């Protein structure tokens, strides 16, 4: 029942973040967790800032982060111990597989505490250290996420900036970066340097660490927009037939023309356009006046022996299978075809190239687009096969703060509904 990636995960793993404040640790933690869950590895983030704010519930100044503030250090360490006990419960009672421990973890002593904890429980440990000393990057990071964060009340960014830079200075006093030449030569880790310009990778142990490294080395923080839509309405859509390779209806062609105008009105810089190899997506892109790329792996879910049938026909001919699919829509594999779980695996190179690229429009299909949207919007396997992705609607995805905003844009061309709810 588990995904391929989860099949390749054995002992539970602790991903341990390291770095000074405002180095993207929370951003990376959340994003890596979203990716790992989407590929089928149960993962949870443990944000030590959340624990500490819950414990302290006050607007502390940089004074709280001094290494010689004994009472603050005691509280901060207690928060780490509590979070680690929660990590242990997640990975041993709740069937978690990866815990992402999002804290500064800037001293050898604190990292030894985590390593000893992991050894007590036979967890593997992989560190992700973010290193950046460009003051323009740090200032931008502070303005982007720290000025309007729960650590601070309403007050001008100037004063918040001042306090947060002093906080950073407190951590610099005791910061011991990972050192692969001596102290840390046997630890497994990646240093992400200068916002992904440079990386140092040491002692990758296993499959999941290799995948984590590849992912982290191919993401970026440059602003851009991802657009997702389906092909224009197809002949088979009008007949309720699944799969196939039918062409656009005249109304799907009208949508394609409306999509051309939408793009001609947006003037999105350097927009890449990707389609599948199925005629209905190709014909949609042909109307746009742009060059585009056809990806075989964007083809719609394979319904196997059920290709080109209506749901009514499938239920009549295969009643037990049809009922099984309604009970387990994510995991059910069509005979001779695919499950949504298979489709997620097939789409992983799409996700990776979307991460590498800038502005992209993907013209695909109902099931494919559910999978892609679930990745960007952090939707689990229960929800993924039921996300609503109407024909003739564009989903505009904007990376925003720690996640992704979604706006739906319905173009003014009607279409049949192809969304089948789970019965009763
Ligand atoms: N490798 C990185 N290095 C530096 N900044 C990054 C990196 N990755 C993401 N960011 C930036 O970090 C900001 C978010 O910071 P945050 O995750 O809250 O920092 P931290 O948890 O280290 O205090 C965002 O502006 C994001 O663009
Ligand atoms: O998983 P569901 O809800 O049957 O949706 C997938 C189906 O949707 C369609 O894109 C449109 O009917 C079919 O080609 C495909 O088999």
């Amino acid at each position: 029942k588990c995904s391929w990636a989860s099949y390749m995960t054995n002992s539970p793993t602790l991903i341990v973040m390291i770095g000074l404040p405002a180095r993207g640790k929370t951003y990376v933690s959340k994003k890596l967790t979203r990716y790992l869950n989407w590929i089928g590895v149960p993962t949870k983030v443990f944000n030590l800032g959340v624990y500490r704010r819950q414990a302290v519930k006050s607007y502390k100044s940089y004074d709280f982060f001094r290494h010689d503030n004994e009472e603050a250090m005691k509280i901060r360490k207690q928060c780490a111990l509590v979070a680690l006990k929660d990590v242990k419960a997640y990975l041993t009672e709740e069937s978690g597989q990866i815990a992402v421990f999002d804290a500064t973890n800037t001293t050898r002593e604190r990292r030894d505490l985590i390593l000893n904890f992991a050894e007590e429980n036979s967890f593997k440990v992989f560190f992700v250290e973010s290193v950046c000393d460009d003051p323009d990057v740090i200032a931008a990071n502070i303005l982007e996420v720290k000025v309007s964060s729960p650590d601070y009340p309403e007050r001008n960014r100037e004063n918040v900036m001042d306090d947060f830079l002093k906080r950073i200075e407190c951590y610099k006093v005791t910061y011991q970066p990972l050192d692969p030449d001596s102290h840390d030569k046997d630890l497994s880790f990646i240093k992400v340097i200068n916002v992904g310009q440079r990386f140092l990778v040491n002692k990758v142990q296993d499959y999941i660490q290799s995948k984590i490294v590849y992912y982290l080395m191919n993401i970026h923080v440059h602003p851009r927009t991802i657009y997702l839509c389906r092909h224009g309405e197809s002949e088979f859509n009008l007949l309720g037939k699944i799969g196939g390779d039918s062409g656009l209806s005249v109304r799907g062609k009208q949508f394609a023309q409306a999509l051309r105008k939408f793009l001609e009105e947006q003037e999105i810089a350097d927009l890449k356009v990707w389609t599948s190899q199925l005629k209905r997506t190709i014909q949609t892109a042909e109307s746009l006046g742009v060059t585009y790329e056809q990806w075989k792996i964007l083809n719609e879910i394979d319904a196997g022996v059920c290709e080109e049938m209506t749901y009514a026909e499938i239920q009549e001919q295969y009643p037990d299978e049809f009922a099984l699919r309604d009970e387990e829509k994510y995991l059910y594999r069509y005979p001779g075809g695919e499950s949504y779980q298979d489709l997620v695996q097939r789409l992983e190179p799409v996700i990776m190239e979307l991460e590498r690229q800038g502005n992209v429009l993907v013209i695909s299909h109902q099931a494919v687009m559910r999978c892609l949207l679930a990745y960007f919007l952090d939707k689990g396997a229960d929800e993924l096969p039921y996300l609503r992705c109407p024909l003739h609607t564009i989903f505009k995805l904007t990376p925003v703060a720690y996640g992704c905003k979604v706006e739906t844009i319905k173009l003014n061309v009607e279409a049949v509904n192809t969304h089948r709810d789970k019965p009763t």
